[PDB]
């Protein structure tokens, strides 16, 4: 492994920016979301908004639906926050497990499936006017500001591109460990 990464759950910062999430992800507020829910939205994402072909959107739903899985979300159940919160420990660990013997995780077999639909070369990389587009279709940033934020955390290429390669390392730090130096990934939009 590349990273010496360890979870920090009782850190405030990290119970809160998961808790900034799920009230993103329940727009109708009614205090739980679903795994029907989060698959409805990614599909509804790639396959109406980023032009996703039926194959590319099928392997990006098998990615999801693990994702949350993995948090204990399930079809027909719907989650609480304390269930949430819960499930989300369990995913960060069983993640930074699979990260330290250098398996695949699955916040990377999301972002294999998501770069292969928004990087119009299908090289494993992304322009900044390709992350606004995606990131704007899922609201999880809204302004322009804030996916040029995230250019400036992140290690970009001579070429001017974010490789999904250090969009991961990005990623496990930011949603599992809360390492200082992923601090504002999503600029403003995510604390
Ligand atoms: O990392 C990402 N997350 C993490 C999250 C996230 C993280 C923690 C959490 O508690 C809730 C949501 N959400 C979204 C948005 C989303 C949510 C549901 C369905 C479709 C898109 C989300 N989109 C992602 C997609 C992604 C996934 C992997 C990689 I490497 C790069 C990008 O962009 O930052």
């Amino acid at each position: 492994a590349n990273s010496k990464l360890t979870s920090d759950f009782d850190n405030p910062r990290w119970i809160g920016r998961h808790k900034h999430m799920f009230n993103f992800l329940d727009v109708n507020h009614n205090g739980k979301i679903s795994l029907d829910e989060m698959v409805y939205k990614a599909s509804d994402i790639v396959i109406n908004n980023l032009g996703a072909t039926p194959e590319q959107a099928k392997r990006h739903k098998d990615a999801v639906e693990a994702f949350f899985g993995g948090a204990g979300m399930k079809y027909g159940v719907e989650t609480d926050w304390p269930a949430y919160i819960e499930g989300w420990k369990k995913l960060a660990t069983d993640e930074l497990e699979k990260y330290a013997k250098n398996e695949p995780t699955l916040i990377r077999i999301w972002g294999d499936a998501l770069f292969d639909i928004v990087d119009k070369d299908q090289n494993g990389a992304i322009t900044l006017d390709e992350w606004k587009a995606y990131t704007k279709a899922a609201g999880i940033i809204q302004s322009s500001e804030d996916c040029e934020e995230t250019f400036r955390v992140c290690d970009i290429d001579e070429s001017g591109q974010l490789d999904v390669d250090e969009m991961t390392r990005q990623h496990l730090g930011f949603w599992y460990t809360m390492d200082p130096a992923c601090e504002k990934l999503y600029g403003g939009a995510v604390p």
